[PDB]
C-alpha cells in the first residue's frame, strides 16, 4: 500500500478540540510506522488487507450501514487460521498504538483555564479539574478554612487505592518500558528546536521500538499462574508509582507554602497507600490456595528490598558531606569494627541488611524455612527507620537540611507509604463459606446446626462463645476440601507478619452474624493478631440492612472493645446492578451510606467506606474527581479507599504525568469533601428517586430474571460461554451451573454484554424509569433536568450512563443476532435494542445535550478514535463464534496471504494461548486476541 | 547579603555575542544562589566579605589599577585562619559554577551558519567548525572524492586519546553526578514553557545541589596515590564517554547515509580507542611501582567488567523475542542443562526467551570475570577458573554475534542495529580494560640494566661503547639464540625496578598495553636496548617500542635515527611495517623557546613520514603534552587539519591533559563534539591536506628559529641570576616542597632549567599569569623579521593568512596572551624578589609588552582575540575568581617564605588537619593553586 491512515480519522472527529491537539498525527504517525514494518515483514496483500480492515470499520462509524461490515466479515472469513491470528493480532496492535498516543497527547496537552465555567461540573473532566493548590486556595478563600485547619486535615488523611487483576492481559515491566520508549520518541520527534539528523535517528528509534513490540507477542503469551499474575500486576508499581508518590508529595509542599504554611508535610503522612487483592480474594476462586497467599506476601517482601536496595546505592553516592552528628559519628564508627564518610558507612549496613531480609524472603519461598536470622535482617518499619531517621536529624543538626530535604527525604515518604511489602494484602472470601465451618463444628460437638439457627440464635451463641475463654475448633474435625481451605487460610493469617495483610472481607454479606463468625474463626485458628473484619453489601436487600447490622454490631460490649472505634464497609456497584438495574442500586447505596454515617456517628467510631468495582469512583482518569466530591456528606472525613481496575490501570498509571495527576486528583477530591460537602437533596428529589427506583427494578427483572428465554438469548448474542470454556478470566464464571443469572457472577455479567457494544447491564431500567417520571406529571421533566444541574450524585450517575453509550453500538450488537440468535428469537433482541435507543434519547434530554458526550469533547475524541480496531474485532469475533458454534458453516477457503519463513512449526504457532485446545487449531486463539483487544478498547463500562 | 553580581559582570564584557547568549544571566544565577547558602550557613559578614572581594577584582579587570590588587591583600591579610580557608574554597567554588555555566551555553548555543566566513579559519572555533556530515560533504563535492573513497577511508581510521594525571585536581564520579544536577536544572529553569510551581521546585532542587557540592570539600593530605589517579581518569569514561562513542558512531552512519553510502559502518571499526598513562608512565616516578601498573590493570578490568554486566542485563529486558535461528536454538536449549545473586532476572529463564538465554550466562560469565580479577588483586591468585572467566574479546564477542545474526536471520535485522550495535562498538572501542596502557620509563635507565650485565659477564661496558658499538652488539645478542639475563645478577633498587617492571608485562594479558615510550630518546640504540630487555625478561608478546624525541637535537637527528632503524633486518621483521614515534611540545619548547620547538617539529615529521614512505611504514605520531591538538575544545580541528601533507593517513595519537579533560567530556553534548571533530579532521586531513609552505616563509621560519632560540636561551640559560629570580617570582619551590605533582620536579638537584621537568616549568609561570614558557622568543623573533626587511611584514601578514601551520602556531599565543596579565605578574615580584633583581623582572615585563603588540600585528588583530568574542567572552567572566586568589597567593607565599612568621589573633567572620606550616598557610596556598589552574587551564 501507499496511501496513509490520517484521512479516514479526520472524517470522525469534528476539528481540533484545543489549539494543541495533535493526537490524530500521533496515531497516523504511530500506525503507519507500524503497518510499513508490517509489509516488510509479511507483504504487501497482507498490510493491504490489514489496512482494507481499517478502513471499511473506520467508514461504518462515519455513518453506521451494517451492509459493510457483513462483507468485512465476508472476507475475514475464509482466512486460513495463520493468517486470521496475524490479522487480529496487527488490529491489536494499532489500538495499543493509538492508546500510546492518546496518554502522550493529555501528559503534554497546556491547560488552558478559559474553559472553565466555574463549580462542580468542572471537576468531572482532567481539562478543567482543579490541581492540589487551587483547591487549596478555594478552601482558604471561599469556604474560609484557616491554612492550620487545611494543613491538619490533611495531616490526618489517608487514600487507599486497592490492585485488582486485568481480566484479559497481564503487563510486564519489558512491555511497560517499550511502551515508555515509544511515548518518548513520540515527544522527541516533536520538539521545535529539532535538527534533521536527531529527526531521522528519532524516527529509525521509533521505528525499531514497534517492531520490538510486535515481535515479542505479549498478546500471546499463555495466561500465568496467580503468582506472576501477582508479579506482573506490581509492574507499574515499579515503573510509575515508586517514584511518584515522592515527587506529588513534594507538590504538595509546594502548595501550602503557597497558601501561607511555612513547613513541609510531615514523612511519617501516610498520605497515599496501596493494597492488593491479587493472591488475597478467594470468593469463588478455588486456585487461590492457602500456599498461594503465604507465596505473594513473601514476593511482595523481596520486591519492595530490591527497591530499596537500588534507592540507598543511589543515596549513598550522593551523601558523601564529613561534618555529622555526635550519635551518628559514634555509630559510623562503630560499624567500622571509607572512615571520612559516615553517611555512607551507615547507608552501607541498611543495603546489606536488606539484602539478608530479601534472600530470607526469597529461602522462605524456595523451601519454606531459612537459616538467615531475623536478627540479621529488617522485621520492622521501625528498626528500618531508625537508621534513615539518624541521618536526617545529623544532617539537619549541622545546618544541611536542605540536602536533607532532598533524596533522602524522598526515601523517608517511601517508607512510610509502602513500607517493607509495597502493598497490603486484602483477604476475601464468602460468608457461606464461613458458616459451612461452624456448622461442622456444632454437628461434630453435637450442639446443633448452626445452619439452621435463626440469625439471633447464631448471635447469641457466637456472643456466648466470644466472651467465653474457652476454645471450641476441635483438632480431629472432619474437614471437606473447601472447609479445609478456609480453615488453611486463617492458619496462614496466623504464621506471617500482621503488616502484611488489610482487612478480611466477606463476600455476600447479610447480618451482624456473619462478621462475628468469623471474628470467631480468626481466634479459634490462633491468629494472635486478628484482621479488621470487612461486610461486603451486594444484594439491595442487604443495603437496606446494613444501616440496622452495623447498629447492632456497635451494640455490642465485645465488638467494641475489639473494632476500637474504627469500623470499615465494603460496597459493590456492579454487583447491586446486577441485582435490581444500576439506577435503583446507585440509589439505595446513597441512601445506605447516608445511615450507616450518622449510625457511626451516633457510637463514635469512624466508618470508612471500600468502594469496589464499577463505581464512578472508579473513573480514576478525571471523573472521580466529582464522584468523590458527590458523595453523601460526612461520609469520608479523611479515609477512603478505592478499587483500581485493570482495565483503566494503564491509563492512570502508564504514564510519569498521568500518574502525578492520578495521585493529585485523589487526595485534592477526598481533603475537600470533608470540608465543603455537596448540596443536600431537596425532598421531590428524593421522591423522585424513590419512585423511579421501584420502577427501574420492575423494568430489569421483568427482563433479566421473570423472562425465560433470557438466558438462552444471553449465551448466543454474547461470548460468555466461550469466555469460560476458554483460557481466560482465571475463576469460574459462576457459582453453580444452571441458576440463571442468580449464580452468574459480576465480571462475566458486564465482560460479556461490553464485547457485544450492548452494554445491557449498565443502563436497563432507566428508560422505563425516566419515562414513569415524564408521565407522571409534566413538572417532573423540568425538576429532572434542574438535578442533573444542580446535584451531583445524579450527574455523576448519568455521566457514567452517558460515556458507556458512546461506548455502544446498536448496529454491531444487531450483528451479533443477525449471526448467532436463533429465528424464534430475534424479535426479543430488537425490543432490547428499542429499549436501548429510547433510554439514550431520554437520558439526552434530561441532561440538555443534543447528541452524546455533548460537554466533554476531549472524552468523546479519545473514544471515537478506537473503533475502527475495536469494530473491526467486533466483526472478527462475530463470524468467529458462528464458525466455532455450527460445525459445517463455512464459506470460500482462501490461498495463504502472509509470506514469510520455512523455518516454522507452523501448526504449534496458532495455538500459543491454549496448546491443550479442544477447539480447531486457530479459533480459540483468534477468539481470545479478539476479546483482549475489545477490551483494551472498552476499558470501563459498568 | 543583598544585591547581585550580575552588574559587575556585564562591566567586563558589555553586551551579547549571539541573540541566545545568556552566560552572564547563568552565572549571576548559579553564584546568587551560592552566595546566599554562603550566608545561611556562616553568616551575612562573611558572605558580604567574599562578594566584596569579587568585586575588588572584576573592578580591576575593568581598568587595570595595580593599587587595589594591594588594598585587596591587606582585606585578605586580616582574616583569621579558619576564615582564610573559607574564603580561599569559596571563590573557587564560584570559579566551578561558573565553568559550568559556560558548558551549558556552549552545549546548548543555537548554531549560526551566518558567521562562518568559509575557508579554513572557521575550523578553528566551535561556533563556527564542521560537523562530521559537512565535511563529508565538502570531501564528495569540494575535493571530489567518491562516497566509497570516504567509507573505505573511515573504516582504516583510528584516534587514539590519551589520558594523563590532572595535575592538581581530584575528579570523582560523585561530583561530576552533582555536576550534571546543577546544568540540568539551570537548562530546565530556561525553559519558557513552565509552570510556576515546576519553576519552584526546580529553584529549590538547584540551590539544594549548590551546598551539597560546596559541603563535600575536605581535606589534600596525601598526596593521591597512582591507583586514585587512575580511578579520577576512569570516572569521565564512566560518566559520558561509555555511551558517547556509540551515540556518535550512530550519527556517522546517518552521515553515510546522506551522501549515498547504505551501509552502517561496521560493527568491528575501532574509529575511536582511549589510553592511559596513570600507573604506566614511570618517568622520573618512582612512587610507579611493577605491582602499581599490576593494580591498575586489574582495577580496570574490574568495571570493565561493571559497565558491561550492566548494559547486558538492560539488553535482557529489550530482547523478549522467541524467534530465533537454529544455531541460536540449540545453544540456548544447551544452556538450560546448567541465577540468584542478582536483583532483576534473579528466577530462572524460560527456553522460550532464547535471547535472554544467552545473555543470562553472559552476565554470569562477566561476574567471574569480574570476581576473578578481585581476588587476584587481594591475593595474588584466584581459585576462580580463567575458563569461567572472558579471558579475550574473541571469546566475549561470539554469544553477541551469534544474537546479532540470529536477529537478522529472521528479518528482525533492525532490532539488531539497536542496542546490540551499541554494545558490539562499545566492545571493539574498549575491549575488557576500558583503556589500554602506555608504559613510560627513560633511555638512560635502560642503559643502567644493560652496563650491569655486561660487567657482570665481563663483556665490558656498555656505557663507554660508542653508539656503533652498542648497535652491532644488541643485534649479535638480537639475532642469537641464547638467553643473557643471569637470575644471579646484582641489582640496585633502581635496576630491580626496571625488570620487574617488565617481569609484570610478560605475566599480564597483551590486550591491556599499548607501546613502550622512551623518554630522552636520542639513538637506535635506545629503542633496541628495551627489544632486548622485553625479550631477556620474558615477554613472549612484546610491546612496540616508541621513542620520545624531547629535545632540539633529537628532533634534528630523528629522521636519521628512524632510517638506521628501518634498514636492520631484525626490526623490519619485528616491527611487520608499523612505526609508533612520540614528539613533545612543552618538552622541545623548554630546549628552545616554543616557536623554534613549532618549527623543527614540522620539519622532522616532513623528514620522518618521507623516510617512513620509503621503506614501506606506516608511521603513527603521538602528539605529546602542549600540542595545538591538544586544545580539544575546538581549536583542534584546526590543527589536525594544519599538520604537514601525509602525516597522519587514517593513524593518530593525542594526549588528552587533565585540566582540559573536564571542558572536552563533563558535558554529553560537548563529549560528542570533542569526539566528532577528532574524528571529522583526520579524515580530511588525509584527503584534503594543507598547502605546501612556498620558499620564502621557509626561509623566514629558519632565520626567526635562529634569533627565536638566542634570546630564550640568552635569559633562561645564560642569565646567571635566573634561576634565582624564577624560585623568588614564582610558587615553583613550594609546589615541590608540598608534592603537588606527586612527582619530584627535577630530575637532578642543581643544573638550572635543563634539569627542571616540563610540567613544573609550564605550571609555576602560568600561576602568576605570565606565561613566559609560551611566548618568550617570538618578541625578537617578530622584530627581527620586520626590521631586515621592507617585505617581511607582509610576507608574515600573508602567511598567517594563509598558512594553517602558521595559524595556529599563533593563535595559541593570543590565546595565552589573553590568559595573562602583568600587572599581577608584577605584585609576585613587588613582594617576593629581591630589590636587586626587580629590573630584570621589569625587562621581562617589557619583552610581554612588545611581544604581544607585535603579535595583534602581524595578525592584523587591534584587541586580543579580536576574531574569537565567544571564546574571549569565556576567559575574561574567570578572571574575577582567579585575580583574587592570585592576590591571595602572593601574600600567602610571602608569609610562608618568612621564618619570623606567626599568626596575629583575629576575631572570627563566620558564625562556626596537622599541617606543618603555620595555621591556615598550607591549605590556602593549596586552595589558591587548585583554583588557578581549573581557571587557567591549557596554556603551554
Amino acid at each position: 500500500k501507499h496511501h496513509s491512515i490520517d484521512a479516514q480519522l479526520r472524517q470522525l472527529v469534528p476539528g481540533k478540540v484545543s489549539e494543541d491537539d495533535k493526537l490524530i498525527e500521533y496515531d497516523a504517525l504511530l500506525v503507519d510506522r507500524f503497518l510499513n514494518i508490517l509489509q516488510d515483514l509479511h507483504g504487501p496483500s497482507l498490510r493491504e488487507f490489514v489496512q482494507e480492515c481499517y478502513e471499511v470499520s473506520a467508514d461504518y462509524e462515519g455513518k453506521g450501514d451494517t451492509t459493510k461490515l457483513g462483507e468485512l466479515g465476508a472476507k475475514l472469513t475464509g482466512l486460513a487460521p495463520a493468517d486470521a491470528i496475524l490479522v487480529a493480532s496487527s488490529i491489536l496492535h494499532m489500538l495499543n498504538l493509538a492508546n500510546l498516543a492518546e496518554e502522550v497527547q493529555i501528559a503534554h496537552r497546556r491547560r488552558n483555564s478559559k474553559l472553565k465555567k466555574g463549580g462542580f461540573a468542572d471537576e468531572g473532566s482532567a481539562t478543567t479539574e482543579s490541581d492540589i493548590e487551587e483547591t487549596l486556595k478555594r478552601l482558604v478563600s471561599e469556604v474560609g478554612k484557616s491554612p492550620e485547619e487545611v494543613f491538619e486535615a490533611l495531616k490526618n488523611q489517608t487514600v487507599d487505592l486497592v490492585f485488582t487483576a486485568h481480566p484479559t492481559q497481564s503487563a510486564r515491566r519489558s512491555l511497560l518500558q517499550k511502551n515508555a520508549r515509544i511515548r518518548n520518541c513520540l515527544t522527541q520527534l516533536n520538539a521545535k528546536d529539532i535538527t534533521d539528523d536527531d529527526k531521522q535517528e528519532l524516527d529509525e528509534a521509533l521505528q525499531r521500538e514497534i517492531q520490538a513490540a510486535f515481535r515479542t507477542d505479549e498478546i500471546r503469551r499463555a495466561q500465568p499462574t496467580p503468582q506472576d499474575e501477582m508479579r506482573y500486576g506490581m509492574s507499574y508499581i515499579h515503573e510509575t508509582v515508586w517514584k511518584g508518590v515522592p515527587k506529588f508529595l513534594r507538590r504538595v509542599d509546594t502548595a501550602l507554602k503557597n497558601i501561607g504554611i511555612n513547613e513541609r508535610l510531615p514523612y511519617n503522612v501516610s498520605l497515599i497507600r496501596f493494597s492488593s487483592w491479587m493472591g488475597g480474594d478467594r470468593d469463588g476462586n478455588p486456585r487461590v490456595t492457602p500456599e498461594v497467599t503465604r507465596d505473594v506476601c513473601l514476593l511482595a517482601r523481596m520486591m519492595a528490598a530490591n527497591l530499596y536496595i537500588d534507592q540507598i546505592e543511589e543515596l549513598m553516592f550522593e551523601l558523601s558531606m564529613w561534618r555529622c552528628n555526635d550519635e551518628l559519628r559514634v555509630r559510623a564508627e562503630e560499624l567500622h569494627s571509607p572512615p571520612n564518610e559516615p553517611y555512607r558507612v551507615i547507608l552501607g549496613h541498611v543495603r546489606d541488611k536488606l539484602y539478608n531480609t530479601r534472600e530470607r524472603a526469597r529461602h522462605l519461598l524456595a523451601s519454606g524455612v531459612s537459616e538467615i536470622s531475623a536478627e540479621s535482617s529488617f522485621t520492622s518499619i521501625e528498626e528500618f527507620l531508625e537508621p534513615l531517621e539518624l541521618c536526617y536529624k545529623s544532617l539537619c543538626d549541622c545546618g544541611d537540611k536542605a540536602i536533607a530535604d532532598g533524596s533522602l527525604l524522598d526515601l523517608l515518604r517511601q517508607v512510610f507509604t509502602f513500607g517493607l511489602s509495597l502493598v497490603k494484602l486484602d483477604i476475601r472470601q464468602e460468608s457461606e463459606r464461613h458458616t459451612d465451618v461452624i456448622d461442622a463444628i456444632t454437628t461434630h460437638l453435637g450442639i446443633g446446626s448452626y445452619r439452621e439457627w435463626s440469625e439471633d440464635k447464631r448471635q447469641e451463641w457466637l456472643l456466648s462463645e466470644l466472651r467465653g475463654k474457652r476454645p471450641l475448633l476441635p483438632p480431629d474435625l472432619p474437614q471437606t476440601e473447601e472447609i479445609a481451605d478456609v480453615i488453611g487460610a486463617f492458619h496462614v493469617l496466623a504464621e506471617l507478619p500482621p503488616d502484611s495483610f488489610g482487612p478480611y472481607i466477606i463476600s455476600m454479606a447479610t447480618a451482624p452474624s456473619d462478621v462475628l463468625a468469623v471474628e470467631l474463626l480468626q481466634r479459634e485458628c490462633g491468629v494472635r493478631q486478628p484482621l479488621p473484619v470487612v461486610p461486603l453489601f451486594e444484594r439491595l436487600a442487604d443495603l437496606q440492612s446494613a444501616p440496622a447490622s452495623v447498629e447492632r454490631l456497635f451494640s455490642v460490649d465485645w465488638y467494641m472493645d475489639r473494632i476500637k472505634g474504627k469500623q470499615q464497609v465494603m460496597v459493590g456497584y456492579s454487583d447491586s446492578g446486577k441485582d435490581a438495574g444500576r439506577l435503583s442500586a446507585a440509589w439505595q447505596l446513597y441512601r445506605a451510606q447516608e445511615e450507616m454515617a450518622q449510625v457511626a456517628k451516633r457510637y463514635g467510631v469512624k466508618l470508612t467506606l471500600f468502594h469496589g468495582r464499577g463505581g464512578t469512583v472508579g473513573r480514576g482518569g478525571g471523573p472521580t474527581h466529582l464522584a468523590i466530591l458527590s458523595q453523601p456528606p460526612d461520609t469520608i472525613n479523611g479515609s477512603i479507599r478505592v478499587t483500581v481496575q485493570g482495565e483503566v490501570i494503564e491509563f492512570c498509571f502508564g504514564e510519569e504525568h498521568l500518574c502525578f495527576q492520578t495521585l493529585q486528583r485523589f487526595t485534592a477530591a477526598t481533603l475537600e469533601h470533608g470540608m465543603h460537602p455537596p448540596v443536600s437533596p431537596k425532598p421531590e428529589w428524593r421522591k423522585l428517586m424513590d419512585e423511579m427506583a421501584v420502577v427501574a427494578t420492575e423494568e430489569y427483572r421483568s427482563v433479566v430474571v421473570k423472562e425465560a428465554r433470557f438466558v438462552e438469548y444471553f449465551r448466543s448474542a454474547t461470548p460468555e460461554t466461550e469466555y469460560g470454556r476458554m483460557n481466560i478470566g482465571s475463576r469460574p464464571a459462576k457459582r453453580r451451573p444452571g441458576g440463571g443469572i442468580t449464580t452468574l457472577r459480576a465480571i462475566p455479567w458486564i465482560f460479556s454484554w461490553t464485547q457485544t457494544r450492548f452494554h445491557l447491564p449498565v443502563w436497563l431500567g432507566v428508560g422505563a424509569a425516566f419515562k414513569f417520571a415524564i408521565d407522571k406529571d409534566v413538572r417532573n421533566f423540568q425538576v429532572l433536568k434542574e438535578m442533573y444541574n444542580e446535584w451531583p450524585f445524579f450527574r455523576v450517575t448519568l455521566d457514567l450512563l452517558e460515556m458507556v453509550f458512546a461506548k455502544g453500538d446498536p448496529g454491531i450488537a444487531g450483528l451479533y443476532d443477525e449471526l448467532l440468535v436463533a429465528e424464534e428469537l430475534k424479535p426479543f433482541g430488537k425490543q432490547l435494542r428499542d429499549k436501548y435507543v429510547e433510554t439514550q434519547q431520554l437520558l439526552l434530554q434530561i441532561a440538555g445535550h443534543k447528541d452524546i458526550l455533548e460537554g466533554d469533547p476531549f472524552l468523546k475524541q479519545g473514544l471515537v478514535l478506537r473503533n475502527p480496531y475495536i469494530t473491526t474485532l467486533n466483526v472478527f469475533q462475530a463470524y468467529t463464534l458462528k464458525r466455532i458454534r455450527d460445525p459445517n458453516f463455512k464459506v470460500t477457503p482462501q490461498p495463504p496471504l502472509s509470506k514469510e519463513f520455512a523455518d516454522e512449526n507452523k501448526p504449534a504457532g496458532l495455538v500459543k494461548l491454549n496448546p491443550a485446545s479442544e477447539y480447531p487449531p486457530g479459533l480459540e486463539d483468534t477468539l481470545i486476541l479478539t476479546m483482549k483487544g475489545i477490551a483494551a478498547g472498552m476499558q470501563n463500562t459498568g
